[PDB]
């Protein structure tokens, strides 16, 4: 207060209507995959399995050869889309909006959608496949995706461009190159990625650093992102290499919706939010994990 | 429903009326005194009407 003038009541400030936050982790998982819209509770896609064969005839006949004479058979696994239901709910109280300033409901909706967004992405990164989707680390293991060795982990780590050269070789037949592929990195590993001989200085210029989507990094045209959702200790994970449009679509028959119930116990509003979403894949696999998988 | 075939709403409405129609006719044919009106066969059973 004081201040030494004729009248009291110096400055009390003001309650500013704005929602501040820190710089928490970013939602990279739910942002780089395409969407498959569906109209019912199963869907099938007729997959052509790579084939053909041109017999060519080196003699002047007439009646030889029948190219093609019979043709390839359907790869009916099937490739079903099993659509898990995730949902959330809240409560809101008629009685306390008048007491305050009527600003609680817009910030209530944002924290509910951000919490739902974190819940879906952490599940898409890491999951079993029980009552919820199975994430990529669990999935990249029905195939031999785990690579060896990492040279050194825990005590005196060092990461170099030789690591990505192992991964782009171990993939190679189950995943292409050029356009596009994506790499997801731990925040921890990005703290070690300073210098590694050739090329100098991480990824510069790399063409043209950054332009096309990816929150920093451009090693040879490959885009990089950080998900901050990997543990540390001798057997863990660091890099995850993921396909872009070429498999790994997310299916759904509905967008985000927000319902409002009331009473709900005497007088009281509530909000119910429902989604239905999962991740599925085409062809064989297309991912590599490890890396960071020995001792 | 959302993931089905869209024609479900008339189907539910026919079932509710058909089940109601059987239920009222069943009560009219064969109801005793126990929490239901008295039906025709039971009414002739009591009043010796046979």
């Amino acid at each position: 207060s004081s201040s030494v003038e004729v009248s009291s009541e110096s400055y009390e400030t003001i309650f500013s209507q704005r929602i501040i936050r820190d710089l928490q982790k970013e939602l990279v998982v739910g942002a780089l995959f395409e969407e498959l819209p569906m109209s019912s509770k199963i869907l099938t896609m007729l997959v052509e399995p790579d084939a053909g064969k041109a017999t060519w005839v080196a003699a002047s006949t007439y009646g030889t050869d029948t190219t093609t004479g019979e043709e390839v058979k359907g790869a009916l696994k099937e490739i079903h889309f099993s659509t898990y239901k995730l949902a959330a709910k809240s409560f809101i109280t008629d009685e306390t909006e008048e007491d305050a300033i009527f600003s609680l409901l817009p910030l209530l909706r944002k924290r509910l959608i951000e919490a739902h967004a974190v819940s879906i992405e952490e599940a898409f990164m890491t999951g079993d496949g029980s009552g919820k989707p199975k994430g990529l680390l669990t999935l990249a293991s029905e195939d031999s995706a785990k690579v060896v060795t990492e040279a050194k982990a825990d005590g005196s780590v060092l990461v170099t461009a030789k690591t990505i050269s192992k991964l782009r070789r171990k993939l190679g037949r189950h995943g292409l190159k050029l356009s596009k592929l994506v790499l997801i990195v731990s925040m921890d590993a990005y703290y070690d990625l300073l210098e590694d001989e050739e090329w100098q200085d991480v990824a510069q210029v790399g063409n043209d650093s950054v332009k096309l989507q990816g929150q920093v990094g451009r090693i040879y045209g490959l885009p990089v992102v950080v998900s901050e959702y990997f543990p540390a200790k001798a057997n863990s994970a660091e890099f995850a290499v993921i396909v872009y449009k070429d498999n790994f679509v997310m299916p759904r028959q509905r967008a985000v919706t927000v319902e409002r119930e009331r009473q709900a116990g005497k007088q009281r509003d509530a909000y119910y939010v429902t989604q239905r979403v999962n991740l599925q894949r085409y062809f064989a696999n297309g991912v590599v994990s490890g890396t960071y998988a020995a001792s």
